[PDB]
Order: structure tokens, then C-alpha cells, then sequence
């Protein structure tokens, strides 16, 4: 029972030139790896080498327009850089950003190998700049690239077309581009929790809410988890996962499952408003190491308080190595509001899923 861990400080190179405290900070992934060698967690790992994403892998998921243009941002200017990052919602520019978000695929590409073949039961990718934003055709939210879909795609690319992969997006955000690349598809379920707000929390769209699950032969294969009325933590995710996320995933009987780990839900995270704790989060990774024989891969996404993040992160890489779950600070009932929002979706979903009660 081995855990993989995929670190390379040059993803560290993409940064903001123009607002050096940008949240989205090359010190977010340097931090989660020193506190990873502080708790001794990395010395148990088996070290997974990182590399380059190619062209065409991307071409699992990005149109050529979106790979080509990105692509020529290595060779621009600073002016220029400015320019094309103002072309999208919420993203900067340099000209390592390029080879940054080719490595954060990259790695977990050869982290998902890994656990396919059999040299890991489990990984974690402490990766940067972050991907579940990114649409087909286009970067968005400090994400450029995909790269929990395209690892997903990755997987079947090296097994079968029709493997299962489960996706639990914990990020506090909506995973937008995660819903929309794979929304015709059932062969890879997007379970989506995120603070909402009628559609007035980033990324703005009703397409966060619980009622979009699915189109087509997907119908039933998108979960959409929104939160409405402030502050949440660590109750109302563990019922979340109770009443939804764990039901729906037993009934899929996912063979790989990604997380895309965002920690901006995490108590002290300002971009979140939230308060999940460490222990929260150990929680949530205990549960989904029950599926899939326990093939999953926690992938970085959000997350902008450096100490929480790096406790966070820890505390879920200490789950997939084994250790006991910890004993968790005391829930308070669950708000009115969360559980107006779990039998939403629970409604919405019933004609779906024959487990759901
Ligand atoms: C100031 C502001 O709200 N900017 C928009 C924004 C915020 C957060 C993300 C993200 O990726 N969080 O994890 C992306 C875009
Ligand atoms: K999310
Ligand atoms: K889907
Ligand atoms: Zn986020």
C-alpha cells in the first residue's frame, strides 16, 4: 500500500508582474511541501517524477485555437502579456505560464499512470496554476488548462474508453469547465460542492446550480452541490457527502477517482468565507479512499491561505497513507439553509439514482 507525491518547484515560475500579493501566489505549492516535510509525509511517499503535458494530450480536451494561443504567450512582451490576459475573466500572464500549466498537467498525468498500473494505490499532486475553470476554448479563473479532465481523459486514453472515473470537485468554486467538458459524457461523473448564492459567487453562472445534471446520455452524471446563506463547514460538508457524494459514487462504482482539491473552502481562506477544518478534509478523503479500490489521485486546484492549505493538504495525504481519521472538532446542526440545499438536489437527482433516499 504505497501513496505517489508529484512536487517540481519550477511550477513556482507562473506569477502575477503586475501584483506581486496576488493570492494566486508561486508560494502556495512550496509552502504545502514544506509542511509535507515538516509532518515527516513526504518521506513516506514514493516520489512520482513530474513532466511536460504535450500538444496532443491536450487535444483531449482543448480546442487547437486554446492550445496555440496560450502556447504563443511564452514570447510576449510584458505589454502584450497584459493584453491577452485581459481577454479572459480573472487571469495574469507571464511567459513561464505556458510550461507551468503543461506541468501541472504533466504531473498528474504520470500520477494517474501510477496508480493505473499498479506502482501506487493512491497520489497527491501539490500542482500549480490551478485547471477546473478552463473550458474547452478558452482559460478563465487563474486556470489555463483542465487538468483534472484531461487526467481523466489521460486515464482511458492508457486503459479503456469506458473506464469509470469519478471527479469530486471540493474546491469551493464551481468547476465550471470539469461540468460543461464532460456534461454529454457518462463515463466520467463531476460531483461538484461550491458556494453559490443565487449565481452571485464566482464564477456568476446559474450553471453552479443543483437543477444542471447532465445532458443526454449524461443525464444523472453531473451533481451539482450549491450552497445558498453564508458560512459553511465542516457539518454541513460531512452530511453532503452522506446523503449525496458517497451514495451517488457507490451506485457509479467508479474505477479511478480524482479530486480536484481545491482548499478555499478551509477555515481562514478570505476568497472562500467558509470554515472546513483539517480534520474536515481528512474526513472527506477517509471516505472516498472506500471507492474505487482505493485509486485516488488529490489533485490541487484553489486555495490562497498558506497555513491553511498547507494543514489541509497534509492532513489528506496523511489519510491516503493509512492513518487513522482524525477526531473532529464538535458539528453544530446542520443550517437551514444547507439542508435546503442538499434535498434539492437530492430531488433533483432521485429520477437518476435508484440509491438515493
Ligand atoms: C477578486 C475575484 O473575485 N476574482 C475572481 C476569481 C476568484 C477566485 C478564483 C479561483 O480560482 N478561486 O479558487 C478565480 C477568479
Ligand atoms: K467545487
Ligand atoms: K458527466
Ligand atoms: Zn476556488
Amino acid at each position: 500500500p504505497i501513496t505517489g507525491l508529484v512536487y517540481d518547484q519550477r511550477m513556482m515560475l507562473h506569477h502575477n508582474m503586475w501584483d506581486s500579493h496576488h493570492p494566486e501566489l508561486p508560494q502556495r505549492i512550496s509552502r504545502i511541501f514544506s509542511r509535507h516535510e515538516e509532518l515527516r509525509l513526504l518521506s513516506r511517499c514514493h516520489r512520482i517524477p513530474a513532466r511536460l503535458a504535450t500538444e496532443e494530450e491536450l487535444a483531449l480536451c482543448h480546442s487547437s485555437k486554446h492550445i496555440s494561443i496560450i502556447k504563443s504567450s511564452e514570447h510576449m512582451k510584458p505589454r502584450d502579456l497584459n493584453r491577452l490576459g485581459d481577454e479572459y475573466n480573472s487571469i495574469f500572464i507571464s511567459n513561464e505560464s505556458y510550461t507551468c500549466a503543461l506541468l501541472a498537467a504533466g504531473s498528474c498525468f504520470n500520477s494517474a499512470q501510477a496508480i493505473l498500473t499498479g506502482q501506487v494505490r493512491n497520489a497527491v499532486a501539490i500542482v500549480r496554476p490551478p485547471g477546473h475553470h478552463a473550458e474547452k476554448d478558452t482559460a478563465c479563473g487563474f486556470c489555463f488548462f483542465n487538468t483534472a479532465a484531461l487526467t481523466a481523459r489521460y486515464a482511458q486514453s492508457i486503459t479503456r474508453e469506458s473506464l469509470r472515473v469519478l471527479i469530486v470537485d471540493w474546491d469551493v468554486h464551481h468547476g465550471n469547465g470539469t461540468q460543461h467538458i464532460f456534461e454529454e459524457d457518462d463515463s466520467v461523473l463531476y460531483i461538484s460542492l461550491h458556494r453559490y448564492e443565487d449565481g452571485a459567487f464566482f464564477p456568476n453562472s446559474e450553471d453552479a446550480n443543483y437543477d444542471k445534471v447532465g445532458l443526454g446520455k449524461g443525464r444523472g452524471y453531473n451533481v451539482n452541490i450549491p450552497w445558498n446563506g453564508g458560512k459553511m463547514g465542516d457539518p454541513e460538508y460531512m452530511a453532503a457527502f452522506h446523503h449525496l457524494v458517497m451514495p451517488i459514487a457507490r451506485e457509479f462504482a467508479p474505477e479511478l477517482v480524482l479530486v480536484s482539491a481545491g482548499f478555499d473552502a478551509a477555515r481562514g481562506d478570505p476568497l472562500g468565507g467558509f470554515q472546513v477544518t483539517p480534520e474536515g478534509y481528512a474526513h472527506l478523503t477517509h471516505q472516498l479512499m472506500s471507492l474505487a479500490a482505493g485509486r485516488v489521485l488529490i489533485i490541487l486546484e484553489g486555495g490562497y491561505n498558506l497555513t491553511s492549505i498547507s494543514e489541509s493538504m497534509s492532513m489528506c495525504t496523511s489519510m491516503l497513507l493509512g492513518d487513522s481519521p482524525p477526531s473532529l472538532d464538535h458539528l453544530t446542526p446542520l443550517k437551514t439553509s444547507a439542508t435546503v440545499s442538499i434535498n434539492n438536489v437530492l430531488r433533483a437527482h432521485a429520477p437518476f439514482w435508484s440509491s438515493l433516499r
